[PDB]
């Protein structure tokens, strides 16, 4: 039987699925293995399941001569050298985008937890000193307030559909507008980009449709935003200039920052940080952070794992795998 | 099996990728097919891979009633009627912008080719009369010189990063400044447009971060003996003003990847590159819109359009969709 | 007034500088004079400014009995018989090496022009048939590629500094290593010559910190190189077997060859052709050549000329010139 | 106030005058090597040093001479220099290009002709005053038609083959790296193995090869493999030949003769070190021909080696990057 190496943990039913057609070498832990250990395992593997920490270059492939398929549990392939895979006769497969709904829900979670001081709230409970209602930790509510969705991609749409029932004033900007029937059913209003920053108490960058530049929220964008506004970034680490966010928090321009993603995650930028700035880390009163939990919901992780496993099983059986993005031989 | 028509040449690996789920009708040549021939192939097609010469308007869609997805191998959609596609139930997809880095490297190639007289050099070699060093083709060096990047969008930033090691005095103008870390990492100094034109030995127009051209009035503000390197777009430089400045000695050289005759979406337009420029082999260096003409990059643009097509035909929401059909 | 003969063209301010102390007989053309014409001019000369094409032997000196100084506008003296100058009472001076940076810059010029098909592109523009973008002239980019600098002398260091911002994988080999702070600043990694030849998309021979080797890029080296690789030679003609390179180009081993220097200009070995091979000259599609333009920038040529002229002015005034390599009489 | 430059060995007077323009020269007026203690004493307050092969520039040396800014080595290598220590002490360390190849080839051929033709015994017979015309004596071995193997096609081995090409011999060579097609034909040389070269050669000439540094290649085992009555010509370095094995092979008739320009007693920085040239070799004037490391001892070459070293020193003292620098100090 062929051997398949899984660089990260998967659900036991994925292992059983793969076990019928292959000998499985799992990662039994929740940790990322060092590259040398992944290679030591994959050196005589016929198949690999790759995750976000994996970096597949030709040096990797030269040390893994039996490899026939890399099934990535990922919707894109930034850290894969796809043509190297093709030249080495290695199928490279991805999965469809299943991150949209759990990312929209978590974004609403970061918004609520940050505006309502829920983390400082929890810390006060755990202190043992709670003695009843007090006039403290007064936050900012949603109803009557104006929230701006920068970009109406699939995530932006999923947020608008969910915030429609909260009796807010919902604005969005995008090069391409929503249909008329969706703007009415979500009570969301199309405006320009400078107007959205200007009127919004809450600014929520999603990925726009179409294209466009890097650091969508820089010092210039922050200066146009309303004083005492909140910025919630569950989109991409490149979207927000964290150091400008530090200065906007210090001067009172920003009331708070919530993020699920960080500039240190962008392995495409050379001008790249190696940690989350400690000024953000220290500011527990005004920040709410999560470690890229956007799609950390069991049912979605399972489905991403199953599609990657199905691609591997297909390729080992001799077929074109459903998620192939190349054609090797 | 569904039918995909490819209006322009693509790499054989992309054809194979699409062939696993569709029957592919490729353009086997390196030319643009006339619109009449494109429409005739796409008449009974389920998908189309479109390139820059494709003008997808209502008429085109009406001729192709089976179209379900148009996968543009492009970052923009100026030549596409998005609402028409939506009304005809056709997905319209684009690819992310992969042009920045090959364009910045070609800009530096043009700079070095022009300032070092490398084209006339190559022709002296091919002529067979080379017999060793001569006091000929003295050019202008980079070290110690002042270069201005007009606009600090993506291309402008990729140029500054690459020229940072050449020991020049680097300037830029843009309405939106860089942050302190970028300015100091790349040793680039922000100035006004007029200061840039006044101080610079080399002027490199780029796309600014957010939304003036090099005309006779701008050329008169430049330093006598300066060089202009245009790999941005054809509309940013007045070519007849540049001809005049090359003749008077205001400009020592002009290099371009882009030309006025490319600006289709504007009525005032020349049909060719001016003979005075084509003839000025000593002071010009030109490439035929080779900005992103690197195989690794073309392949990925093709692969992303192909993946967009494969997704739509299998009934998913394609990753590059910019509309919502039906 | 003493007479100074200049065998090659010089900038007019060099003529002006020398005229204060001597009558100047210049080469008004950009051509090399035949030896017999150089001698006929130098016959009554007290001084001579010499360049790379000049060849100063005892027979030459015997024909110029008033000569007191040869000011070589060169960093070396391979073409001068030093002790014949000494015996004839003639100062021989050189200039410092000023070639490093313009040579490094042109080397990158050659790399970009070759890999991006810029010569063919310019020809296509001049043919008059340009009608916009076409899927033509697809070349090889820099970013992500592996470039090896064989030899980390001065020119090699200047190349690595300049390529440091191009997001490549930079390798180098040398018996004398760079220091850690330079490998870090330039992101360049030391390897062996075999490692370099096997891993590199681009190979760039430079002068090592210290070694004695002639014809390092031969049929054996090209056999070890990656198929479809490019070779850029701005070093010296003896570094690359041009016949070996013709074969590697035909077989597909090399995608391209760019050179500023040629075997035909080597005058320290007799078995040398006196033309560039026709197979190279004809292959305009896969080669990019320049006629020894490595230091052909006005600012460097002028300073080379000024240092030679200052040496002449000093020696004529009875001083010991600053560039002297001998002691005459 | 002029910097001081110490020259540890004798140099031509032109080089001294060349240096004097920008420095005060402390020369070695003798043709002898000075003791290290005297070298160090002269160089203690020197700004510059011209080093030769006996000089051993270690941390102790640099710490004794704190004002040193440049060491100009009139040498092509740096085995005797602590390069990193020089760097850390802010001292340019410079070498000169290899200029020893052609004169070493010429000398090697001189040794071969002098040995095979008994020219030294012949000159002894002339000096005795007893010459009265031709005699059937000192019959030697000629070159034409014979087989000569060059063990190593480095620069010296290549210069020898080029010069022996007109002598109408059968030239063989061994080397882990071959010579490409063309040189092998212009010089009439054929690649063989080491064991085959030893077996077939009338004359064996070891040179330095390309790449592979193999040790002590000609010992008693290698001499046992050579053709009986062969001649051995060693002028590359003193480690490649076991001299006591040569004494034995000469006594047994395995070797007809041995010529050398280098000797084991020269190998200092290797533990294998006798102090003298074996008396059995010195007494054997009929079968040996020796020179005291004259491989590069031609006036025009020594002058140019010295000139380049001086120029390196002049450049560094002027604040320039010296042309032969192998380090970047400070």
């Amino acid at each position: 039987k062929p051997k398949v190496v899984l660089t990260h943990w998967v659900h036991p039913e994925i292992i059983e699925l793969l076990s019928a057609s292959a000998d499985v070498i799992p990662n039994t832990t929740r940790e990322t293995l060092p590259r040398s250990e992944v290679i030591a395992r994959a050196k005589d593997a016929d198949a690999l399941m790759a995750f976000m920490p994996d970096s597949i270059d030709s040096a990797f492939l030269e040390e893994c001569p039996k490899l026939r398929v890399i099934g990535a549990a990922l919707k894109g392939y930034d850290n894969f050298d796809v043509n190297a895979c093709t030249r080495h006769g290695v199928w490279l497969t991805i999965v469809p985008d299943l991150l949209t709904i759990p990312t929209a829900e978590l974004t609403i979670g970061l918004l609520l937890g940050l505006t309502r001081h829920m983390l400082e709230g929890d810390r006060q409970i755990r202190s043992g000193h709670f003695q009843g209602w007090r006039p403290t930790l007064y936050g900012s509510g949603l109803t009557g307030k104006t929230l701006g969705i920068r970009g109406m991609g699939a995530v932006g749409r999923a947020i608008a559909q969910r915030l429609a029932g909260f009796e807010m004033n919902l604005l969005y900007c995008d090069r391409i507008p929503l249909n008329a029937e969706q703007e009415k059913a979500w009570h969301v209003q199309r405006v320009t980009l400078d107007e959205l920053l200007e009127k919004c108490d809450y600014v929520v960058p999603a990925v726009p449709m179409a294209a466009e530049t890097l650091h969508l929220i820089d010092a210039t964008a922050l200066a146009k935003m309303k004083t005492g506004s909140y910025l919630i970034n569950a989109c991409r680490g490149s979207v927000v200039d964290e150091n400008a966010v530090i200065a906007a928090l210090a001067s009172g321009k920003l009331a708070g920052y919530a993020a699920d993603v960080f500039e240190m995650e962008e392995w495409i930028r050379a001008d790249r940080p190696q940690a989350i700035p400690k000024a953000l880390l220290d500011n527990t009163a005004q920040t709410f952070f999560t470690p890229h939990l956007g799609s950390a919901v069991k049912e979605v992780r399972l489905e991403i794992e199953r599609q990657a496993a199905m691609n591997i099983i297909q390729a080992l059986a001799g077929e074109k795998p459903m998620g192939a993005i190349n054609q090797p031989y």
